[PDB]
């Protein structure tokens, strides 16, 4: 099971590690990427996740956009897991660098709820261009099911504790 983790709330657990070195160590149920609505997975968790998967999240991605189209902002789709995980929970928060809408945040964090425990990174920071403080407080105040989050920066790992309320 997760190992290391600090306990942040009743069901909000964190800690300092790279997200695909977790999901092999743990093979979870249910590991979160954090997607864009075209399934492209070219960097930040997106493209860590697909290059360990030696690519094969990519190819069932590209079927499933040739199939169903694009997602939604806030929206998710549920895909194989492949090596990491028997799942994978691929959710699209808002991209601020993409000029998106910041509110839909709490709407992405929504799609957690439909899973009973999940290894997720943190919603539309990173490469996405939101306040991961924000990030953090979004998934607290929404998410109800079993959340362990993976921050891969140390730095900003040591950030998010010290100012978490
Ligand atoms: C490259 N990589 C691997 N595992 C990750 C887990 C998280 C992240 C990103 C998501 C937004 C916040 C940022 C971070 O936690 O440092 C990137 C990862």
């Amino acid at each position: 099971s997760f190992s290391g983790y600090l306990k942040l709330t009743d069901n909000v657990y964190i800690k300092n590690a790279d997200i695909v070195e977790e999901a092999k160590k743990v093979k979870p149920t249910v590991v979160v990427n954090a997607a864009n609505v075209y399934l492209k997975h070219g960097g930040g968790v997106a493209g860590a996740l697909n290059k360990a998967t030696n690519n094969a999240m990519q190819v069932e991605s590209d079927d499933y956009i040739a199939t169903n189209g694009p997602l939604k902002v806030g929206g998710s789709c549920v895909l194989s897991g492949h090596n990491l995980a028997k799942h994978c929970l691929h959710v699209v928060g808002p991209n601020v660098n993409k000029g998106e809408d910041i509110q839909l945040l709490k709407s992405a964090y929504e799609n957690f709820n439909q899973h009973e425990v999940l290894l997720a990174p943190l919603l539309s920071a990173g490469i996405f261009g939101a306040d991961p403080i924000h990030s953090l407080r979004v998934c607290v105040d929404t998410v109800r099911t079993n959340v362990y989050l993976a921050v891969f920066d140390k730095n900003l790992y040591d950030k998010l504790v010290s100012s978490f309320l």
